[PDB]
């Protein structure tokens, strides 16, 4: 029997993974024993990125194996064209039910449904082709209904469960717990749906997309996770001397430093994200770690059910996140722009049985578009022609293929959406608001469609403070990275029908 | 605010509706106080039929507003063509989320999915376009997973929860309870999903398809519903002197009398349905009533939540069943053939506010294809051109329209499916295995595509024992009913594009 | 090598086929030596009907193998749903180019094109899936452009080429030629396109739909075909004592007797069709024969090219018409209503090589829906599941199959179109304006959806003057024919997906 | 009234346009009086390119307004995805019939038709959505059938009409005429179809795509066009000292210098294209001019019909070519690679009425993707969101828009097709065989996906002999052009749905 458990957390940074911290001799300032078990038993990928942000685009790439340049779900609220083959439909093609807990943040294709469809009122709904067994639902109604049915009285504005405890509490980074008990938290909800689904399967082969919302904000935690980590034990945020000096690097950086609000990160909070002080940012980081450890506790319950039913060694387990989180770096909160912390994400894979590379940490450059090909390959399917990504299965046996990619790539599109509208400030039209990034161990190149490019020397400037793109001494290097990025564009043009050929013998297909 | 609650039970007969029994001066031998409330407050339709059986075809007609002659989902296991507009997609067209609890028994269109799709392994899965919030799931996994997560230990073969209590129990009609407590029954499950969904909506407008499996078999009930009704208080089954005399009426009757097995109606039971004695049939009927009263108790919890939140007077409530049940009549169990008890079904409608016809019983002839037009009309939508049915809203105000139909119509297709294969016995090919029925207060005509027809005088022979179709004295009457049925066929040919016209002014549409 | 030549004339009656006239000892009052060659070498089907009229519906049935009840292109100007598989697409499935000369009169599906498409300004355009090599074109522009490019000066209103020669001519039935020379006639045009296409093929396998407009009206002929037949040698029209007595038979008969205009049949003519006298009708018939003989002369040129290139014995030749013509019978002109002369059509089939039944006349009942299955069968294709018709190939070898149909069937829908609007006169809505016909050697039954039925004893009343449907002495016979027609409806419900099945082994198909 | 005549020749170079030659003080060594009339009356665009080559890709860009990066019909024999909106369907959206003479070289989408479709046996067939009124047809059957029907006896192998006259003739560049008289030439054929179509329209508004095959090879002409130009009066080919020195520039150049055969350019010829001597190339150029003048003579007949019917001043006339021709430059024949002569093409536009810029020559950079937007704009349509091109109408009134593009762009994909397979020689996989080009008045940058780039200084090296891309002194310039090309990629990602947005008010669209 073969099972696949795809765990997708939200907003969890790659540098909040204890197995990698310890390997580098750093203090592992947070506890994730269940993730650590996956790392001891499988392969941890230390240079994994999402190919775009925020949730809607990231999940389009994860669930189609396509770059943003091909899926075109370029921002939250922008439709996903129905033509793209997604993981749910591909799973049905190999005889698996594509069971899903959590959310996909997918706007339907308007050519397929009425313009009055309620799914157009929200950031996104479930992607067509999945079988929902534990949906957060539009406006988190699935979760709130479950809390209410469990007998907990909700406030009139339901997200006020995430105000800090106590009528005198000041909204923002907090040392207080939220107003929801642990047993009715959202992580508990998704976990109960996972256990219900696995118990219903009763040993039969499964695919399950187990989505967790946490550690997505609001950065407030149920007791006692709110108090589990001391602010002084957290890694310091990395940022310029002040927000103006930070913003001077690039107009897009200035837009986000100026515009991001605390209320998007802490329920009811007022003021700008960029003005948080070091103590507030350390408290935010401690609460973020508490939310992470709650998820890890919950995963322990899922893993316990797999152990008790004898299914652990039959299950391919993939742990990843949709995207990262700035967490105060560069004066930013959220998943925006071009910096490493928004795009670097965990990826740990435990094969069935005793893993040949158990415990290894892989530096090969991997991208979220590789996850769908990996799952389909493992289940014996053909990888769709159109996918941009490649199967990671060679990394679980002999290691990095000799012809594997030598750069990481990602994209970001910042055209206007209802809650964030940079076009007027930037002076740009909607089809000119994008960037792409190419990077390796030494250099990082950020190319904007219609704004200045950026170039960083990562050995000397690992935190991306010193743009070199306009320095004439770097002209040959900038040329080289722009050339690699341009080749990458040409190599990833759409592949839907390009293997077919007419000819004297009729219709044929080219394989190489 | 406008809400719609569409309650769809399964396998509940029209003559098991106490409000109608009492109106006719009959003993109301079962208790349904919550349904009785709907009847006191709304309109009870006493001549409602499903336009086909069993579940898959019945639910295709209910959820598309089309006769079987147009939807072509002619038996369980036969695909529903994606071209037909269903109620879920139509609801999205009026801005409603098409939330659904229970099941639709819909086989996907093979042109839309892989032939390996797991949805082709089961009798049917969820119809495309609905939003599931409480699915029974393939093989009832949703229910069983919920029972297991509630801490109840299930037997190795999970349907053995429906064996009668006690290792010494004989499977079949029983005076013992099932092996599942009331608090973990399937009716409790669907009810908890309904409460969870309504609590999540928190007062916002809703559509909810609230499906119950009961009183579908196995005919066994959780305590104390198994003992709630005395067998001697049940209405007697109506059947011929013996199964051979019954079967002589028609080859299709013979096929079902010979083939139907007790194990399809009582978990683990052996033997033929037709050999049940009168006492066994009375016990079966008493258990069936117990399952009905459990559903009614559950509806009381849903109605209580609507009352407490002040939504009752804002909600159009429609109560109906997918189809009926022979329940021993004519030596048959199940929903098959051509007799009234398989096709007659409850229908009660309570409008928002104080209903103009509260308490009335309507004799106008209504069909399940009318339900979707009624809901869309009530929500301010246009009724799709293709629907065969008509809105029932006039019946809630002034009464039966002057041009309403004057006959009831239904269809049955009995081509081979994996668990019932009459073609060899009947000597028929797959496209020749159907019948249609037309009837009014006086006469009933059953026309087979490729077997003898039947004709009944319902005043003198209300129970359909005496075929008159081959009696020369009835030639003019049989002619007349065949002519009405043939006109009905011509009038209901597909209407997808037939209102459009080319012409000198370009494309236009005819409205009359 | 295998070729198919499908010759489709327009408006040519089955009783204008000399081989059948001579077989019955009647005078063959018109000459068709080239058709007579096909009859001597192949099989002539004497009981062939189109399953509906006029051109648009007839050609939908011919080119899909479907009854009107399934294709739903129910009148000229009504769209053909793109879902139906047509002969052109099916030919591509067997590797044949679906070359077409003439027209198909097909209104596009509005869901597939802009509402501004010029194809919605005309009665119909080319059916999707064919390869046009000689289109009449919208408004006959293809023909008129060819005449103009040939150097012939056209009048300002181009159809005035069909006024009778001479400024003093009275428009109507005429003993004068038209104003177009034979070398620039429409039959010459289609023939030149056929020769161009066959010469381009240069011996390679072909399918060609060779459409002729003639003998469709206006009933005027190029010299000397206008004078080739004497009016006194024509068969007399068959009609009641006067138009009022004719019209009394049925409201639909009255509508057409009252409404049909001479201008629809003779260019520029005034007055009603029903008031033509016997001499005028005989002249009309003589001109109609002249147009037929012109087509036959043209076919001789096509056949000569096949003989000279050695392809005759490699070619399946099918000669047929889209529909018939009343030609004055029952006071009617055109192709309307329910009488035999509108629906009976020629069908002659010459197989490749020496035909086993060369010269035979077949009385088995054949329908235009059989033609597409016949062609696909002959080319080695599978007949589409959805077709209503059956292959005629058994008739070319051993003869009529033992299980062949025992009645002929056809349909007519008379809902309002821009140039003929009977609904107000009849008092009917658009979905109630149809009839179906079932008949055999003895009896004919015409069933209207919402008007009185008709029944004829064809031995005693071969010309359909005496309705018997309301005579009580015929009640059992009328019953029997209504029952056969109702069975036919049930047997021909749509078959798109009804062979598929879900089940424990996955998706399967039933073959019987 | 508004008409559009879109004249599309094949393989005609931009530097074979006399109006531009004379403007630059060069000898106009060929005569095109009818094209010269369009130039005197309209605007001549001197920096127009096709965005890709050869015919199939070029015509996909012309007829969709999309770059190859979006249409993906990347080589002849590769399907065009049906999702792209083409000019024919867009014309129907504005009420115009999309009449077409010539060919489009379009391989159908395999998801829309049988794999056995004969359209998969040829390089391409007609694009879906056009109305053919003069097709060359598969294998030029339309033309050959027309020649045969005109009474001209064709040789057994029909293309042998293009052998030079006389049994002793040596195949290759020739001073002899072909074996087809002028009155039966292919240019005469397309012209007769144009006149037939316009005469059929009889003054009604038209769109006509008037395609000519010439001056596509074989480079042989009907008498007396074969002798109209002296070889010594032709411009000399521009090429390196020998083929080896030429080929050293780049592996793709070497592939084509080594592989191109004379038989692809002269009927029956043997040997390599690269070994033609200067005299042979001058004769080839003189014959090429003869074919051009034959097309111009033919256009004079079309223009004469427009003048005589008073339609000239009501007609937007656009003259262009699908692509250019190397004509011996760089040792190459055909339309391949990256050099200017393969991609630069004529474009002349005459507006209705007296043109504001009559006679002007425009240096603004225009691309073939601009043609479809121009036509739709002129007819009052909306330009489809997805188009990459922009309307040229501002150039006919006030001139180049201030925000017009500042570089020309084109693409070439050289993955294996049945008659040319460079992948093995180049060592590349199928998705790595492309290049893109960006250029302006000063510099040209050729970027290969997986081979070395090229960079040319066009003032000092107008003929592209001296690659500078690997010269360190050019690093900043190469950087700049790679950056412009990378921005162009980002700006032209697919736009199908990217203007739509979900949000609190429902579905909306962004316009800027």
């Amino acid at each position: 029997k073969k099972n696949v458990l795809l765990i997708v957390v939200d907003q969890w940074r790659a540098d909040f993974v204890p197995h990698v911290l310890r390997a580098d001799g750093k203090i592992d300032f947070l506890k994730t024993p269940n993730l650590d078990r996956l790392c001891r038993e499988g392969v941890t990928f230390r240079n994994h990125v999402t190919t775009c942000v925020p949730a809607g685009p990231a999940r389009a790439s994860l669930l189609t194996g396509l770059y943003l340049m091909n899926h075109r779900a370029v921002q939250n609220t922008v439709p996903l064209d129905q033509r793209h083959l997604n993981l749910g439909k591909a799973l049905r093609g190999v005889g698996y039910d594509p069971a899903l807990i959590g959310y996909t943040t997918t706007v339907p294709d308007p050519r397929t449904t009425s313009p009055n469809d309620p799914r157009f009122r929200v950031l996104g709904d479930l992607m067509d082709g999945f079988h929902p067994v534990g949906a957060f639902e539009p406006n988190m109604e699935g979760y709130f209904g479950w809390v209410a049915q469990n007998g907990f009285d909700l406030p009139e504005h339901r997200p006020d469960i995430w105000l800090p405890e106590g009528e005198d509490a000041v909204a923002g980074a907090t040392d207080r717990p939220s107003r929801i008990p642990k047993e009715f938290s959202d992580s508990t909800f998704f976990t109960e749906r996972a256990l219900t689904y696995l118990k219903g399967r009763d040993g039969k082969p499964f695919f399950l997309h187990l989505g967790y919302y946490r550690p997505h904000p609001p950065f407030v935690a149920s007791a006692p996770y709110h108090a589990m980590y001391r602010p002084e034990d957290m890694p310091a945020p990395i940022r310029a001397a002040n927000p103006d000096i930070e913003a001077a690097q690039h107009p897009l950086m200035k837009f986000y430093v100026d515009s991001i609000r605390r209320g998007s990160f802490f329920q009811g909070a007022e003021g700008s994200g960029a003005t948080l002080d070091e103590a507030e940012l350390r408290q935010m980081r401690a609460t973020y770690c508490g939310l992470i450890t709650e998820v890890d506790d919950c995963l322990g319950r899922v893993f316990s059910y797999l152990d008790e039913t004898g299914q652990w060694d039959d299950t391919l387990i993939i742990f990843t996140s949709d995207h990262g989180e700035q967490l105060g770096d560069h004066h930013l909160l959220g998943k925006i722009g071009y910096n490493d912390p928004s795009f670097r994400i965990p990826l740990v894979i435990k094969d069935a049985g005793e893993n040949a590379r158990a415990g290894a940490i892989e530096s090969g450059f991997t991208e979220s578009i590789d996850v769908m090909p990996t799952i389909l390959d493992w289940l014996g399917g053909k990888i769709p022609h159109a996918c941009d990504g490649l199967s990671l299965l060679p990394f679980l046996s002999e290691g990095r293929p000799q012809d594997w990619r030598t750069e990481l790539h990602y994209e970001y599109d910042f055209r206007d959406v209802y809650y964030s509208e940079p076009q007027s400030f930037l002076g740009l039209g909607m089809n000119d608001c994008s960037l792409c990034v190419i990077q390796d161990e030494r250099y990082k190149y950020v190319h904007f469609a219609a704004l200045p490019p950026l170039f960083f020397d990562l050995r000397h400037d690992p935190n991306e403070f010193t743009n070199l793109a306009d320095d004439p001494a770097y002209a040959a290097l900038v040329r080289d990275y722009a050339q690699k990025a341009l080749s990458w564009r040409l190599k990833h043009a759409d592949r839907t029908l390009t293997h077919y050929r007419s000819g004297p013998e009729g219709l044929s297909e080219r394989s190489h």
